[PDB]
């Protein structure tokens, strides 16, 4: 309830919109971070839409999502502290990096659990970064949360549309970067790379990977979206097994 329970450990990052930090809840000790948003210039209307956000968010309940658990106001002040589950495991960006660094791809079984949980995330969403996905202490899959927008879709960038199918773009850069340590579609500009995306070609993942798993990842970065698979389908593929869920 309030910010003095709390101890901050440390700051994880300063993203969008303030700090991560690491912090202890003296109480009982319990592991958490918390996300600082400065509501100082806000508006009497802009709070609400910033509570009706954080009321929606502490409804979700799903292993595979970074889970609310509490708001916090200042008033030493223009502070708001939303309180979350802290992930031990890191981001899956890291994950990329350390590949990288020592030359070593991700065993296909890590990229088939990261798309069986995350897919199971974007179902529970339905009623995407690197950055943006995280590990819990099991290498469970946790989806949280000026640059080159890599996974921009086809049709979002002829204004078409955003649809379930755009997430599953999304869902396939994301797991073809994970495979190839490199996004599908590379650019240093933002015209060269919307060329590229509208193109819709890219190289196989590394030939280490199955033809199943490949054929999954294409079939989710097909420029038509009504020939990407649902969340449904990709749950169906034979590839996915009980193992690659999560796992308290
Ligand atoms: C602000 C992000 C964040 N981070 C975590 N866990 C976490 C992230 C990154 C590392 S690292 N790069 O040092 O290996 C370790 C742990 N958990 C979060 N839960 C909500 N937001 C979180
Ligand atoms: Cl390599
Ligand atoms: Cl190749
Ligand atoms: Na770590």
């Amino acid at each position: 309830s309030r910010a003095e329970d709390y101890e901050v450990l440390y700051t994880i990052g300063t993203g969008s919109y303030g700090r991560c930090q690491k912090i202890r809840r003296k109480s009982d000790g319990k592991i958490l971070v918390w996300k600082e948003l400065d509501y100082g210039s806000m508006t009497e209307a802009e709070k609400q839409m910033l509570v009706s956000e954080v009321n929606l968010l502490r409804e979700l309940k799903h292993p595979n999502i970074v889970r609310y658990y509490d708001r916090i106001i200042d008033r030493t002040n223009t502070t708001l502290y939303i309180v979350m589950e802290y992930c031990e495991g890191g981001d899956l960006a890291s994950v990329i990096t350390k590949g990288t660094k020592e030359r070593q791809y991700l065993d296909e079984e890590f990229v088939l659990r990261v798309m069986t949980q995350l897919t199971l995330a974007l179902k529970e969403c339905h009623r995407l970064k690197p950055a943006n996905v995280f590990l819990d202490g099991k290498q469970n899959v946790k989806l949280g949360d000026v640059g080159t927008p890599y996974y921009m879709s086809p049709e979002q960038m002829n204004r078409m549309s955003y649809n379930e199918k755009s997430d599953i773009w999304s869902l396939g850069c994301l797991l073809y970067e994970l495979c190839a340590l490199m996004p599908p579609f590379t650019a240093f500009s933002q015209k060269e790379l919307a060329g590229k995306i509208r193109e819709g070609k890219f190289r196989r993942i590394p030939y280490r990977y199955s033809d199943e798993l490949n054929e999954i990842i294409t079939r989710m970065l097909n420029l038509k979206d009504y020939h990407r698979p649902s969340v449904e389908e990709i749950l169906e593929n034979p590839l996915i097994l009980e193992h690659h869920h999560h796992h308290h």
